């Protein structure tokens, strides 16, 4: 009998009873309970706690050997060669209505400009914008380029890849060290392209973002701007998080998209709406890239435009936590930029670019830009969001906790369970 | 007797005597005592661990479905209007003293303009500053805020507010998703406004700064810039940081302003130059908002200047750790930023402008500037300061060192006082 | 005999015998089992992952009464006088060869330029390039800093310290409270000072650097720029990191350098730049502060060149980890900084400058720089690298751990040794 007493190997109460004395008694008896209390407390305050998941975050900055350049992106401020717009106005409400894929401004319903855009649509129903805004938008030649290196080796005009956005054509580079970088010298060559001042497209100059190489670029005003008759330098520094999956942090790392190309946020906005817009009509938008057959101009103002004011009315289409349609991703590559100028044309130099390309010098000003992109002297700096906790680290607590007061363990208690379990 | 070194439950050395034998006994002597040696020692160290009050920091990014816009103000770096400084160029120098109390920035003594403007201050004394400049000031009109939109609707100037700076008058907007943001098209009219070059203010653009719409603006030489003729584009994204109280952090959140606004830093500057400068003079200088009377002009250099003086000289207010006046806030809200720019008036839109103004090509180069402000593509980011230690955690902590070397717990603590309490 | 399995204080199983039931003792012994191999592999799981040398980092912000300011370093994108030049084109082409040791930028053999700098080598072998540099470089005088303020403080040319990189004489400010700062305000001069376009030096404007007045400039296009005719606002806030040691970090603090100047990445890579030459050559190039003889300017031909091409094809030097040749430091300081612009001659200050310099108009435009850099209201942020164990931290959860199922301790392991030794 006693022995049930004497022989729990729990710190507990040995002498409730063998104490053979009122005082003690009561006094073992109340440390036994005590001890037990306070333990079972704080092991349920300590599951309270685990049942939130907890994170922590850690920041670290590597350095390598030699590094990826990101890939950068430009397209030029005036979007349409002049001489294809001066007789054909219309293409810009019609460019208008096509970018609202992209862009997501809305358009003065009956407006001039919406009335003149839809009745040509009614009348060249077989006319092809893409083919247009292909063949008279932007583009990089000798006569724009004028110089480009790559630390320290030239590069030609060959070397950037086409490219489709609100802008009309932008070219990539790198597409899929300290100090040494990215070099180029643009020509907009204001007189020679053109935009419409009364959609507010007034300013002039070269508009890029830096991008990773599998990403596509964004824009809607998230881009990078450059002046024209200025230097700019513009030093970046690479920088990389993680995040946790949703019972702790924020990622699905189940999700995939159509294309399969590993996953991203935009990627995923651009899967839905495509996704959405083809149950409404049997064509999807060229802008987005390859989905299915790009629809008719008509189809953009008879189905297209009310669909994606549909879409945002109702926010069919979101980002953010698990909860919304396109989720944060595992990973993601940040590169932010800090900028400073320099006045590019220098007197003793202008004369010599002028002689160089057989221009005035008020040209030289009012048409030249250059930019510079090194990375900075920190190569690499990541974030992190640790797992807090596991099954493991939870019993690493609950055995010390337990042991604080009843000096007890795993082993006790199956001891104390095997007395209850005769008793039972 | 033997039942008190064989029954105490820490693991210790129950063969001490039990082991009837001289090396054994021995060798359980040295063990009891080493073991508890070592225990101790741990213990005082982490209770002089504790006792350093350790802290934690965490960073994390959240994301919302829409977000609240800071507010924004906005300044003429030309402060007054042209034809009322042509004739009265003393209100430079008395608009120089009055700012005194936000500029501090020190007055050269008997120089030809503080001698002429104590010589004017002497003689109208019932001359009403602040009128002056509320009426001559800066002011916002079809006039001067050509064009505003933001989030794509419509603003008038009838959605600004009004607030006195350094600079006069300033206007503030959104006071008390990615992409979209605030635009403006400002016309500084450099014709019409002008400002004094002797006293430095050379420079001609908007001055602007971003706060969260519970604050006042500060400028002091924080707040951003932008020039004519060129359109700048800033990229700004929320950051928010939080402090443990004085035992741990720096907060000390009982400290609450006149005003009860809660509490900010430079409000509580603010407040404690008001209650120093009252106790020297009855009246109150109007930039400080709300503390009293408004002092009549010639106490300005009567009182308030050379109180300001002493106050600068004997730090008598001062923020930082909670030993300064006013110590960090508990929770604080800042808009970094980041700036790129472009040529503003384009070759085509000149002309679309010009017509538009019914003014010269050159006017509209020399006087008008384009503002954008947007949200980045990553909302929110947030720095928060960990309790690194509590009294459960220091607790847990002890336990487990007790039980490492000892295998003890406070149930054989308090077995062992008992029997320490009948030898006792 | 059975005192053994009865008198071990380890929890485990006392009643393996004692029990006197077949049921019982089996049980009894499955739970010895079973609880000490949990034990062992949770404890060689946690010596697996200590031997990663775990580390943690934590972000804080301090501030203080006052704070030192950082040293300042400025050059001019022009070089060289114009008159100097007119006559001696050579120069160009035989500085760009001597400062390849900092700028690291091949050069197209046998070209037009590089064959008469050779010829010339050959022929003006005692001409010296140091003293012709420092007498007819960039510098400064009160026709060139036409004004400077420190924190409301007059400042005069005397105050800055020569130092030359590769644009030339570059001079230091402050060498060895929030909103105020340094001021400035330039007269690059650009009809009197003039560059090579050929080589790529087109910009004009200004070009400095901040670094730790401790530290020597680096440049080498990490350098932040400001153009002509613009007032350029610059605001930092010091950043400091630190490292932990190669075992766990990357640091080795033990690596000291030949000046003995503490330790700096940028150091280290100059001191093994001038040890590899000086092994090649008896004369090292005098942009390389104090390491010998300066070389005769043909050995930068029959020399150096080619020993800086060879250095950078092996990869003599390096930097980053412990791996590298220069490995990085334990503590670091950045000065992050942001910048925005305003347009700097106003109309009406235009004039009153052109007064106060006897200057036209078109010169004021065209050669003056407006710079001021200041604190922002957050002073200070440092990173530290955390030690994320050490060894009584891996005894601390080793005992808990371990009393968490066999409910032992360090000293039932001593028990349970000392009965093996017996047996043994």
């Amino acid at each position: 009998d006693h022995d049930f007493a004497i022989s729990t190997s729990f710190h507990g109460i040995h002498n409730i009873v063998q104490n053979r004395s009122k005082i003690r008694r009561v006094l073992w008896l109340v440390v036994v309970l005590g001890s037990v209390s306070l333990v079972t407390w704080q092991i349920y305050i300590r599951l309270l706690n685990y049942f939130t998941w907890p994170t922590t975050t850690s920041i670290e900055v590597q350095y390598v050997e030699k590094m990826e350049f990101p890939a950068v992106t430009f397209c030029n401020l005036n979007r349409f060669q002049t001489d294809a717009v001066a007789k054909f106005g219309v293409i810009f409400f019609l460019w208008h209505i096509v970018s609202k894929v992209l862009h997501l401004q809305e358009i003065t319903a009956n407006s001039t400009g919406s009335r003149e855009a839809t009745d040509f649509a009614a009348s060249h129903q077989n006319f092809s914008i893409v083919e247009f805004i292909r063949n008279k938008g932007f583009y990089l030649n000798n006569s724009t380029l004028l110089d480009c290196e790559f630390f320290g080796k030239p590069c030609s005009p060959k070397d950037f890849a086409h490219v489709f956005t609100e802008y009309g054509n932008c070219f990539t580079f790198n597409h899929g060290v300290s100090g040494r970088g990215l070099s180029l010298l643009f020509n907009v060559n204001q007189e020679a392209f053109t935009d419409n001042p009364a959609l507010g497209f007034v300013d002039a100059g070269i508009i890029f973002v830096i991008h990773s190489p599998k990403k596509v670029p964004q824009f809607d005003g998230l881009g990078l701007l450059s002046p024209v008759g200025m230097h700019a330098r513009v030093t970046i520094r690479q920088v990389k998080t993680v995040h946790q999956e949703y019972p702790w942090g924020e990622c699905n790392p189940n999700i995939k998209l159509q294309n399969f190309s590993s996953y991203s946020t935009s990627g995923c906005l651009k899967e839905c709406k495509a996704q959405h817009i083809k149950k409404q009509c049997g064509c999807v938008p060229f802008l987005l890239p390859g989905y299915g057959i790009e629809c008719d101009l008509q189809k953009y103002f008879s189905c297209v435009s009310p669909v994606l004011d549909h879409i945002e009315f109702k926010d069919l289409c979101t980002v953010g936590t698990h909860n919304s349609s396109c989720p944060v991703s595992c990973e993601e590559i940040e590169y932010p930029a800090t900028i400073s100028y320099s006045s590019f044309p220098s007197q003793k130099a202008l004369k010599y670019l002028s002689k160089k390309l057989n221009q005035s010098r008020k040209y030289i000003r009012e048409n030249l830009v250059k930019i510079e992109i090194n990375y900075s002297d920190l190569n690499y700096k990541i974030t992190q969001q640790q797992k807090a906790v596991s099954v493991s680290e939870l019993l690493a607590d609950l055995g010390g906790q337990l042991g604080l007061f009843c000096g007890a363990s795993l082993i006790t208690i199956i001891e104390i369970i095997e007395y209850l379990f005769t008793n039972f």
